[PDB]
Protein backbone atom coordinates (compact mmCIF):
# COMPACT_ATOMS: atom_id res chain seq x y z
CA UNK A 1 0.00 0.00 0.00
CA UNK A 2 2.79 2.46 0.66
CA UNK A 3 4.06 2.17 -2.91
CA UNK A 4 0.72 1.84 -4.67
CA UNK A 5 -1.36 4.28 -2.61
CA UNK A 6 1.13 6.97 -1.56
CA UNK A 7 3.76 6.96 -4.30
CA UNK A 8 1.18 6.68 -7.07
CA UNK A 9 -2.47 6.59 -8.06
CA UNK A 10 -4.12 3.18 -8.04
CA UNK A 11 -7.04 1.85 -10.05
CA UNK A 12 -7.48 -1.25 -7.87
CA UNK A 13 -11.02 -1.21 -6.51
CA UNK A 14 -11.21 -0.71 -2.75
CA UNK A 15 -7.46 -1.14 -2.38
CA UNK A 16 -6.74 2.48 -1.49
CA UNK A 17 -9.97 3.49 0.25
CA UNK A 18 -13.60 3.64 -0.88
CA UNK A 19 -14.28 5.81 -3.93
CA UNK A 20 -12.09 6.84 -6.86
CA UNK A 21 -8.53 7.02 -5.54
CA UNK A 22 -6.84 10.40 -5.66
CA UNK A 23 -4.08 10.35 -3.06
CA UNK A 24 -2.90 9.08 0.33
CA UNK A 25 -0.81 10.43 3.21
CA UNK A 26 1.01 8.21 5.74
CA UNK A 27 1.05 8.71 9.50
CA UNK A 28 3.13 6.80 12.00
CA UNK A 29 1.70 4.72 14.82
CA UNK A 30 3.49 3.00 17.73
CA UNK A 31 3.90 -0.39 16.01
CA UNK A 32 2.36 0.25 12.64
CA UNK A 33 1.31 2.74 10.04
CA UNK A 34 -1.91 4.67 9.45
CA UNK A 35 -2.93 5.65 5.92
CA UNK A 36 -5.19 8.62 5.18
CA UNK A 37 -7.00 7.80 1.92
CA UNK A 38 -8.47 10.63 -0.18
CA UNK A 39 -11.15 9.50 -2.64
CA UNK A 40 -13.55 11.09 -5.09
CA UNK A 41 -17.21 10.19 -4.60
CA UNK A 42 -19.95 11.32 -7.03
CA UNK A 43 -23.22 12.75 -5.73
CA UNK A 44 -26.68 14.00 -6.79
CA UNK A 45 -27.54 11.97 -9.86
CA UNK A 46 -30.23 12.92 -12.36
CA UNK A 47 -32.24 10.91 -14.88
CA UNK A 48 -31.65 11.22 -18.63
CA UNK A 49 -32.66 9.45 -21.83
CA UNK B 1 4.77 -11.66 -10.86
CA UNK B 2 5.26 -14.23 -13.61
CA UNK B 3 1.79 -13.38 -14.87
CA UNK B 4 1.84 -9.65 -14.31
CA UNK B 5 5.47 -8.73 -15.02
CA UNK B 6 6.41 -11.19 -17.74
CA UNK B 7 3.14 -11.91 -19.56
CA UNK B 8 2.06 -8.28 -19.52
CA UNK B 9 2.81 -4.70 -18.60
CA UNK B 10 2.00 -3.59 -15.06
CA UNK B 11 1.11 -0.18 -13.68
CA UNK B 12 1.60 -1.35 -10.08
CA UNK B 13 4.26 0.81 -8.41
CA UNK B 14 7.43 -1.07 -7.44
CA UNK B 15 5.88 -4.43 -8.25
CA UNK B 16 8.04 -4.98 -11.32
CA UNK B 17 11.25 -3.12 -10.42
CA UNK B 18 12.23 0.52 -9.80
CA UNK B 19 11.13 2.99 -12.46
CA UNK B 20 8.48 2.75 -15.11
CA UNK B 21 7.92 -0.86 -16.08
CA UNK B 22 8.66 -1.75 -19.68
CA UNK B 23 9.29 -5.50 -19.68
CA UNK B 24 10.77 -8.40 -17.72
CA UNK B 25 12.68 -11.60 -18.57
CA UNK B 26 12.70 -14.71 -16.34
CA UNK B 27 15.74 -16.80 -15.48
CA UNK B 28 15.81 -20.10 -13.63
CA UNK B 29 17.69 -20.39 -10.35
CA UNK B 30 18.03 -23.45 -8.07
CA UNK B 31 14.80 -23.62 -6.02
CA UNK B 32 13.85 -20.15 -7.18
CA UNK B 33 13.27 -17.62 -9.89
CA UNK B 34 15.16 -14.50 -10.95
CA UNK B 35 13.40 -11.61 -12.68
CA UNK B 36 15.30 -9.22 -14.93
CA UNK B 37 13.27 -6.00 -14.70
CA UNK B 38 13.56 -3.47 -17.53
CA UNK B 39 12.43 0.01 -16.52
CA UNK B 40 12.20 3.54 -17.94
CA UNK B 41 13.96 6.21 -15.88
CA UNK B 42 13.83 9.93 -16.83
CA UNK B 43 17.00 12.00 -16.67
CA UNK B 44 18.38 15.54 -17.00
CA UNK B 45 15.49 17.78 -16.05
CA UNK B 46 15.14 21.48 -16.80
CA UNK B 47 12.83 23.92 -15.05
CA UNK B 48 10.16 25.94 -16.86
CA UNK B 49 7.37 28.35 -16.03
C1 LIG C 1 -35.57 8.34 -12.27
O1 LIG C 1 -36.89 7.98 -12.62
C2 LIG C 1 -37.39 6.87 -11.86
C3 LIG C 1 -38.71 6.47 -12.48
O2 LIG C 1 -38.57 6.11 -13.85
C4 LIG C 1 -37.49 7.27 -10.40
O3 LIG C 1 -37.93 6.12 -9.67
C5 LIG C 1 -38.64 6.43 -8.45
O4 LIG C 1 -38.05 5.71 -7.37
C6 LIG C 1 -38.68 5.92 -6.10
C7 LIG C 1 -37.82 5.22 -5.07
O5 LIG C 1 -36.50 5.73 -5.04
C8 LIG C 1 -40.10 5.39 -6.15
O6 LIG C 1 -40.73 5.60 -4.90
C9 LIG C 1 -40.87 6.13 -7.24
O7 LIG C 1 -42.16 5.56 -7.39
C10 LIG C 1 -40.13 6.06 -8.58
N1 LIG C 1 -40.83 6.82 -9.62
C11 LIG C 1 -41.47 6.36 -10.72
C12 LIG C 1 -42.12 7.37 -11.63
O8 LIG C 1 -41.51 5.16 -10.97
C13 LIG C 1 -36.13 7.71 -9.90
O9 LIG C 1 -36.23 8.22 -8.58
C14 LIG C 1 -35.52 8.79 -10.81
N2 LIG C 1 -34.15 9.07 -10.42
C15 LIG C 1 -33.72 10.26 -9.99
C16 LIG C 1 -32.27 10.35 -9.65
O10 LIG C 1 -34.48 11.21 -9.87
C1 LIG D 1 15.54 24.72 -11.10
O1 LIG D 1 15.53 25.90 -10.28
C2 LIG D 1 15.70 25.64 -8.89
C3 LIG D 1 15.65 26.96 -8.12
O2 LIG D 1 14.39 27.59 -8.33
C4 LIG D 1 17.05 24.96 -8.65
O3 LIG D 1 17.20 24.65 -7.27
C5 LIG D 1 18.35 25.48 -6.82
O4 LIG D 1 19.47 24.66 -7.13
C6 LIG D 1 20.72 25.24 -6.72
C7 LIG D 1 21.81 24.36 -7.28
O5 LIG D 1 21.73 23.03 -6.79
C8 LIG D 1 20.74 25.35 -5.20
O6 LIG D 1 21.95 25.95 -4.77
C9 LIG D 1 19.56 26.20 -4.74
O7 LIG D 1 19.49 26.23 -3.32
C10 LIG D 1 18.25 25.66 -5.30
N1 LIG D 1 17.15 26.54 -4.95
C11 LIG D 1 16.12 26.15 -4.18
C12 LIG D 1 15.07 27.19 -3.92
O8 LIG D 1 16.05 25.03 -3.72
C13 LIG D 1 17.12 23.67 -9.48
O9 LIG D 1 18.40 23.07 -9.32
C14 LIG D 1 16.88 24.01 -10.95
N2 LIG D 1 16.87 22.77 -11.74
C15 LIG D 1 17.76 22.60 -12.74
C16 LIG D 1 17.74 21.33 -13.55
O10 LIG D 1 18.58 23.46 -12.98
Amino acid sequence: KMSECVLGQSKRVDFCGKGYHLMSFPQSAPHGVVFLHVTYVPAQEKNFT
